[PDB]
């Protein structure tokens, strides 16, 4: 029998986030341990809730109710194997009282919680991970947290506590030994005492970010303490912090660094200090000798305010940093990179990552970079190199954690990345004495030149290159045919030159490339070439050609582009998303390569689609036409296709599936009908002639009619359990209006 | 009655375009003598289609069947008051036969006839304007046009002829001596003799572009003449066009220009000679001193391929050229302008415009321009300045809009230097110039902090366009040297706004004393630096989509609460696209007072608080379009007088309350299309009040068609002077039977 309305999986899950449900289902699985019911509409927690699931282990609440959540006493403390739970964003009022004993994990990040009680927390001795965070915070109407004294104290068990975002002003005391991590970013504490952290000698990480912090250009309501002052924190804050190995001082207000503050922590391998105001301390730096571990340091956005330093001024203590392994340096703010300046970077044998972002730097000695031991990143974007809540809870509040350059660009190897600078002309000598870069990003330069195949020599082994979002004047059959080894070429949004109809238009330099992969030529604007109208290669197997106006090259009066694309013999995977199409003309597509796996026609206007020419297409596994204004399939799929596994069609006018539909198809695997105005599926439709291969139906956003109509489907639904339809709770009655809103499979 | 499926009015006109439907209504008011039906699927025509309607002046049948129609001879021969009929894109084989003789105007353009014939169009002796334009053209499946000999000559008050885009290899003999405008584009014609326009003294439009056409580059199929030979046009063959006003000679692949062409062609005012070969005309051109009342020269792209040359070569001759109001020299090509090269246009007393555009220029001597007696526009556009797809109907060669947009060139001289490499304006960049009062520096990728230096040269912009570049509004006192700032466009300067570490500077706003309009769109705004407010005493509109108002107006900062209260005198406010799930209460009403217009469409928008509207005595228009709101109130007249259009399109209202329509006797427009409803209720219709609603939008919605729908129709009936839009577009969603037809045919 089909679970309603959670989708249960194995992996026993019952995921039943975003179901409209307005309170816990008595529809659940038996076999059921973890049961997710975020983002729905609960209001009401009882003892009753959970009856028949004495077996759950995990339970997710958060955000309930969706855009405020009672929870009577006891609620939870029948379930015996009850391990997470997770009322987060419930703008809860008060710890639940009476929760499980059986509970090693509790967040109750984002509510309204300004009392932590014994009564609500310390009888819950097995719990490991317990998150307060995020309950008083900005310019929330919220109250102090009062943490009732000794609280903690019985957790004996514990070992990570977040604390953050709410307002102690002292850190409590009376922690248990066990913690491991402990969390207690802004939360007003402006002073660090000999005696907050005497017991926690087990402690990996600890996190004071926010604590008198810097408040200047900040983007979100801050309140720095008097006088801007640091944070005061003495000088044996840490002297039992020997296992540290995480260390979060952003936004402390710091101009100095106490070196004895490392004294004791031989392991310590990140250090966070961003949001300081440290540049003295990053041109003298005693404490840099303490940390011969450590392999992170972020000292980004330590510059002083109104100010242009020409150099960056980096202590020749960072020569004794011989663990270091990344350093990032963004809005420092300074105007030139000299070799000089980072002499003592250039011994660290492991320094594989710089990153220089927004720093307003000017001018680049680049042959610096060479002089280092082991770079892989060199990350400079964003400079001016010439030739319900907005904060995640659970993400870093200082900085994006996403990775500096693309893993698929970085793979390759070496990366330099001078994106959003403004390198508009690439001269004879700008990559001179680089080290081997194979990963190359200049998206955004506003570069306009003419690529004439000599401007890349310096650096021949580029293998991914990103020249997205210029505006390149591609008007010269040689361009980038330096680079033989290019792999992934990227010139989406070059739009500027390529609009001009007046202007002449080169792309024959695409057939050069002998292990060329992957172009992407997305909106370009593209509808019309100079001379060669046809792209080749023997090698491409993706081309992304979305966002230009195939609409325009394929018109009806014009044969010129009739064979575009026919030329990439090796092509697999093709996107012609987003190019106005009403229409394809049948010896348009049949010019296609033959070789295609993969068709993306999705987001044009298509309301014309000749399904006879897929027998031109026998590898052809995946049809992607969404989003266009489709009114007819075909009812002979199989006798056009014995390839095609994936058909998406949803966001279509389908009105109809015809007779002898399912059965026909045989091949597909995944039917995607969603959004689109079916009203029925009739019997002929389902028929059952031979056995289908199909493992996924979707039909949610369908206008389905609930009457003696829909009997025949529902019947279907039953009886083909190994066709999974997403989102039955989406499957819903448009009509009689009595039923309107109703899911069909509730009938 | 309530007008179906056609709206009428009275400029007596029905409009009954692009309605879906099978054939000509019926259905047409008895006064109607105009009548539109285009882009419909109509498929058939006879003498019965138009029985009712026998006073019809006008019938516009093109784009039928909107992607053949077939007319019976002598469909329309009942109709003696029919002057005009259209029928373009109909795909038809022939010249419909049987045509009326009362026709002064008709149009087959876009179709498939290759054989103009007498039978067609000789009788039609009443013809004034004849178009048979685009019937074979680039690479459409075709035949040969052939126009019978003699076909026109019957046609004594033709005024105006068409035969362009279509393959004629000559001009047709024996036409009219009446005609004023012959249009021959792109036909195939290599040759012009001494007889094809011998009789045609009245003429005043000559188009024979695209003869012997220039292919290089082309943006369509293009076959140009052997060897791509010019056009050959004998010295006499305009001997006798004394009338002649314009003559398109743009793509004849011309070299040399026949100066004697001229001769007896003293009224020629605009002459247009785009995508030739004519860079040695332009550097000596004895033609030039034939041309003395000539006010339009447009000689853009006759660029040497593969050339770039260092300077353009303007001959002395364009001095003698003293009527020149506009000359227009794109795609020219040449790598630097210099004071000299321009000097035979400086003494021209009424040159206007220049056109530069798309020349590569990398340097201009702008104080040039200082030296023309009366320049006004100053088009450099697309430059490298540093520190069927066409419509038949428009012009082939170039787009006819204004150069700059007529908003900023109505405040005076006008200097476009958008789409270049201005990334950087130094001290001097704009000294020497003329008075500036519109200036386009849109597109320059200008990544600079202005800082009140900058415009120092041009200290009178009335109208400034910075668009689109990556500008670093990092000082107070930025552009605050233009005193006289009007207009303020700094839309799509998003590069640094969306950087949240780097400070952002927005104070300057409230320096300028009779600054308008501004338009801070699409800068992902989110956070400002020390100031949070916006202030102007001056200010009427300020566009701020595309912004981030979601975070700037987040529910645990109070900081941006009053971002637009500073702008006292607003009364126009664009809020669109600011991805708003919803506005605090405290926010909304801290927007400013004077507001008379609100938009806040294609937000999230699940909930608005209509009792807010209270603090908004002057608020006109409401524009809530695009969102998701489920609730409207049931009391909108306790809380507003002055509101007269409300726009609430594309929501998710599913049910409208028992007093709403009542309510408010201060709505004139309420649309309600694309909106969830199902029916609408006797109770939510009147109260019978003073009610002014005259507009009521409600197609899109998934009517039932039951009898529940059956209230709404009687109330339509007995309510006409409420006007409801595409009436064909008000459907039943259901029941099955009943879907996709009109609710108003059930
Ligand atoms: C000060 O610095 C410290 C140390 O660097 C830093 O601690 C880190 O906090 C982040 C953010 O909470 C932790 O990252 C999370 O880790 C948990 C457990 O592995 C994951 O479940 C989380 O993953 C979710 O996060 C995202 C939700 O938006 C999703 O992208 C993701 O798919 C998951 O859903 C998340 O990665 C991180 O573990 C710690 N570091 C350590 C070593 O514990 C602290 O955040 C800094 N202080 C501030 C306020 O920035
Ligand atoms: C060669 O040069 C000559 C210049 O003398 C040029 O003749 C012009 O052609 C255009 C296009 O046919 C004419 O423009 C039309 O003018 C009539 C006025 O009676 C209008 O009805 C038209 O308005 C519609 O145009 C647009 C439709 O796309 C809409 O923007 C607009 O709202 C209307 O719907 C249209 O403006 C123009 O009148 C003549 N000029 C003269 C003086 O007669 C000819 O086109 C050139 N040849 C080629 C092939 O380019
Ligand atoms: C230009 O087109 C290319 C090619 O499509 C884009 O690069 C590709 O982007 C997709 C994401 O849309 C990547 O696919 C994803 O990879 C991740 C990581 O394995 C995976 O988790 C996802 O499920 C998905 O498979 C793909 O790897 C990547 N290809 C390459 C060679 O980088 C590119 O982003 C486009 N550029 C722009 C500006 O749109
Ligand atoms: C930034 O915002 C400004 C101000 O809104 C935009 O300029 C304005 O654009 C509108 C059209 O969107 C113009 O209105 C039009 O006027 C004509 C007749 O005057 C009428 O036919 C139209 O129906 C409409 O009313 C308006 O005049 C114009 N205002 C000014 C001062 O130019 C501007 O386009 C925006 N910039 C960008 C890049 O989006
Ligand atoms: C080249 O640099 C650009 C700019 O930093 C990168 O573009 C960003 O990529 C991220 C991650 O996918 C997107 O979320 C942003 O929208 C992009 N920024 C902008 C302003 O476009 C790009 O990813 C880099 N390329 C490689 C290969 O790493
Ligand atoms: C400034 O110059 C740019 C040059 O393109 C003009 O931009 C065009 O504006 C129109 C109307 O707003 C748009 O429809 C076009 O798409 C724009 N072109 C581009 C490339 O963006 C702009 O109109 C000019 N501003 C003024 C005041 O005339
Ligand atoms: C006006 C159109 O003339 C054809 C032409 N196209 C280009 C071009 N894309 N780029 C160019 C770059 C430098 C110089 C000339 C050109 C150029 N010329
Ligand atoms: C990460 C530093 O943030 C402070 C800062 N913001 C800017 C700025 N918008 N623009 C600038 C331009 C030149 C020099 C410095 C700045 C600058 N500095
Ligand atoms: C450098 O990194 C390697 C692992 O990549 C490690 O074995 C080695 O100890 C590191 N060297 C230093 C000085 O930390
Ligand atoms: C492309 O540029 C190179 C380098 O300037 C030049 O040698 C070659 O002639 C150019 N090719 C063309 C113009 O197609
Ligand atoms: C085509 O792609 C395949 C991998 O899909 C690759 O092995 C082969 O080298 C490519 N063909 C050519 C001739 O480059
Ligand atoms: C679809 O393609 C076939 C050839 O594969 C062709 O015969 C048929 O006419 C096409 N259908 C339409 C209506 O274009
Ligand atoms: C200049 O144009 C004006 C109309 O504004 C006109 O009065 C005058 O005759 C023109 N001068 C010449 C030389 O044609
Ligand atoms: C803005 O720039 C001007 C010109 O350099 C300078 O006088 C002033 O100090 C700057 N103001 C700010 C906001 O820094
Ligand atoms: C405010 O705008 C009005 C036009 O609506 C204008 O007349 C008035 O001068 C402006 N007031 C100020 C103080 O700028
Ligand atoms: C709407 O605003 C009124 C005051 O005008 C306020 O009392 C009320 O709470 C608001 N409505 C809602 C549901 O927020």
């Amino acid at each position: 029998s089909r679970s309603y309305p959670c989708d249960e999986k194995k992996q026993v899950i019952a995921e039943c986030s975003n179901r409209r449900l307005q309170e816990v289902p008595q529809t659940v699985g038996k076999y059921v341990t973890e049961l997710d019911l975020s983002d729905n509409f609960i209001t009401h927690i009882t003892n009753e809730s959970f009856q028949g699931l004495q077996n759950l282990t995990k339970i997710n609440l958060n955000h309930n109710p969706n855009v405020g959540l009672n929870i009577t006493d006891g609620a939870f403390l029948n379930l015996k194997n009850l391990r997470e739970l997770l009322l987060e964003d419930n703008q809860l009022p008060q710890i639940p009282s009476g929760l499980p004993e059986s509970l090693t994990e509790l967040s109750l990040i984002q509510n309204n919680i300004y009392n932590i009680t014994k009564e609500g927390i310390s009888r819950l001795i097995n719990l490991k991970n317990l998150y307060l965070a995020w309950n008083c915070y900005f310019n929330k109407v919220c109250e102090k947290t009062n943490i009732e004294d000794g609280v903690f104290e019985t957790l004996t068990n514990l070992e990570l506590l977040s604390l953050s975002f709410n307002s102690l002003s002292h850190v409590p005391p009376k922690l248990p030994s066990s913690l491991r991590k402990l969390f207690l970013s802004n939360t007003q504490i402006k002073y660090i005492s000999e005696e907050d952290f005497k017991g926690l000698i087990n402690l990996t990480l600890l996190d004071l970010s926010g604590n008198c912090p810097r408040c200047f250009n900040a983007p979100f309501p801050c309140v720095p303490c008097d006088g801007g002052a640091s944070i005061n924190i003495d000088r044996f804050a840490f002297q039992n912090l020997t296992q540290l190995r995480y260390l979060n001082l952003s936004s402390t207000s710091l101009r100095k660094i106490n070196a004895a503050w490392f004294k004791n922590m031989p392991h310590l391998k990140v250090l966070d200090l961003e949001f300081n105001y440290l540049v003295g301390e990053i041109a003298s730096g005693a404490f840099l000798t303490m940390l011969p571990r450590l392999e992170i340091l972020d000292l980004s956005f330590n510059y002083i305010k109104g100010s242009y330093p020409q150099h960056i001024n980096i202590s020749r203590n960072f020569s004794k940093l011989l663990s270091l392994r990344a350093l990032h340096l963004r809005g420092y703010v300074f105007q030139e990179l000299r070799e000089d300046d980072f002499q003592p970077l250039m011994q660290l044998p492991n320094l594989s990552t710089i990153n220089l972002g927004i720093n307003f730097i000017k001018q680049i000695d680049f042959k610096l970079f060479q002089n280092f031991s082991n770079l892989e990143i060199i990350y400079l974007s964003e400079n001016r190199i010439s030739p319900d809540f907005e904060f995640d809870p659970h993400s870093n509040f200082y900085h994006f954690t996403r990775p500096l350059i693309k893993p698929q660009c970085a793979a390759y190897g070496k990366a330099l990345d001078l994106s959003l600078n403004s390198i508009f002309f690439i001269g004879p000598n700008q990559f001179e004495n680089l080290p081997d870069i194979a990963c190359l990003n200049l998206s955004a330069n506003s570069n306009a030149q003419v690529l004439s195949g000599t401007e890349f020599s310096a650096i021949p082994h580029v293998k991914y290159l990103d020249l997205t979002n210029n505006r390149l004047d591609f008007d010269n059959a040689s361009a980038l045919t330096e680079l033989s080894d290019l792999e992934v070429l990227d010139l989406s949004y070059n739009s500027h030159y390529f609009r001009i109809a007046g202007v002449t238009h080169h792309l024959e330099f695409i057939q050069n490339f002998t292990n060329l992969k992957v172009l992407n030529l997305s909106h370009n604007n593209i509808y019309t070439l100079t001379d060669k109208y046809n792209l080749e290669s023997k090698s491409l197997v993706e081309l992304v050609f979305s966002g230009n106006r195939l609409d325009i090259l394929w018109n009806d009066d014009d044969n010129r582009y009739i064979s575009i694309f026919k030329g990439l013999k090796n092509l697999t995977r093709l996107d012609l998303s987003l190019n106005r199409l009403k229409h394809i003309p049948n010896e348009a597509f049949l010019n296609l390569p033959a070789s295609l796996t993969e068709l993306h026609i999705n987001d044009n206007m298509l309301k014309f689609f000749n399904w006879t020419l897929l027998q031109q297409f026998p590898r052809l596994e995946l049809l992607d036409l969404r989003g266009n204004k489709l009114l007819f399939l075909t009812d002979s799929l199989s006798d056009f296709t014995s390839s095609l596994r994936t058909l998406l069609l949803s966001h279509n006018r389908i009105s109809h599936l015809p007779s002898g539909f399912l059965s026909e198809v045989s091949s597909l695997k995944h039917l995607d009908l969603s959004s689109n105005l079916l009203k029925t599926i009739n019997k002929s439709a389902l028929e059952t002639k031979t056995t289908t291969k199909l493992s996924m139906l979707e039909l949610h956003g369908n206008p389905f009619e609930c009457t003696c109509d829909i009997g025949d489907f529902r019947r279907w639904m039953d009886e083909h359990l190994n066709v999974k339809i997403p989102r039955l709770v989406d499957v819903i009655c448009a009509s009689p209006g009595d039923q309107r809103g109703k899911s069909i499979v509730s009938l």
